[PDB]
């Protein structure tokens, strides 16, 4: 139904692909995002694959970085790339780390000042973008799967497992698999929710695998890891997720791969494994 802002189009493996701005009523700013559509897309409604980015990271790097156009053109599916944060909010320490505000949003909604009035990845999403993408974009809204890597990998985990049903497949790359046991997370959940842990909680992948009544993604979880990775032993944790599917019976396959690391030489090594898992669920 609606229109939105392009700011470039480029031909890419017979498909298009996109980069939008449009003025954001959740986060009160002009937001970016990228949009790869296959040359499926010009017959029928696709499905999508939301990918979130990590720390320092924009809507243009999966695009540039990931490689994932060509399996897409191959699969049918349209790629879904947001910001990491909202951009142009000018508040006092958003830039002095690069661990926290500016490209570090951690896909929720901060309830804290300065943070609160911008800081809301979380309700962008689920309630504005991926909307907007049915409205905007020929995708199927009820075929969307997610993705992403590090901070974005919290950011799929945790979105999936809060909004039951609107992401029908997930995998991450070397996610924050529980931000209330890592500096990341202490030092982003301090800044954006404070200190009381029940909102803490309820945004940490582990914890809330620990508690689902069922396998919320029966199909199965896939997640890569580097074992050259500068932050696995300080930041991802990927062990303790591992312990919380067990507990309620989640199929999940995580890879240790010997001598990869955190970049995007890793991510497009195993980009092929991740876009053949969500098409063979969202097709």
């Amino acid at each position: 139904t609606d229109s939105i802002k392009t700011l470039s189009a480029h031909r890419s493996f017979g498909g298009v692909q996109h980069f939008h701005e449009h003025a954001s009523r959740e986060i009160g700013l002009p937001m970016r995002f990228a949009a790869y559509l296959p040359p499926q897309a010009e017959h029928g409604k696709v499905p999508a694959l939301l990918y979130l980015a990590g720390l320092t990271c924009n809507e243009e790097t999966f695009m540039v970085k990931a490689g994932a156009q060509r399996l897409a053109a191959e699969l049918g599916i349209a790629l879904i790339a947001p910001d990491t944060s909202p951009r142009g909010a000018h508040i006092d320490g958003e830039s002095t780390s690069w661990d926290f505000g500016v490209g570090a949003g951690f896909y929720l909604d901060a309830t804290a000042a300065p943070w609160a009035p911008n800081w809301r990845m979380e309700s962008y999403l689920v309630d504005e973008l991926l909307p907007l993408l049915a409205k905007t974009l020929p995708i199927d809204g009820d075929r969307i799967g997610v993705f992403g890597h590090s901070m974005g990998g919290h950011g799929a985990l945790t979105l999936a497992l809060r909004h039951p049903g609107l992401f029908k497949s997930l995998s991450a790359f070397a996610p924050i698999c529980a931000p209330t046991q890592c500096p990341w997370g202490h030092k982003a959940f301090t800044g954006y929710l404070g200190a009381d842990t029940t909102r803490w909680i309820e945004h940490d992948a582990t914890v809330l695998m620990q508690h689902q009544p069922v396998a919320p993604y029966p199909a199965g979880i896939l997640i890569d890891q580097g074992l050259a990775d500068k932050f696995l032993a300080e930041q991802l944790h990927p062990h303790l997720l591992e312990d919380a599917c067990r507990a309620i019976g989640q199929p999940l396959t995580l890879r240790r791969h010997e001598g990869y690391d955190h970049g995007y030489y890793f991510v497009q090594s195993f980009m092929a494994d991740h876009l053949a898992h969500h098409a063979q669920i969202l097709n």
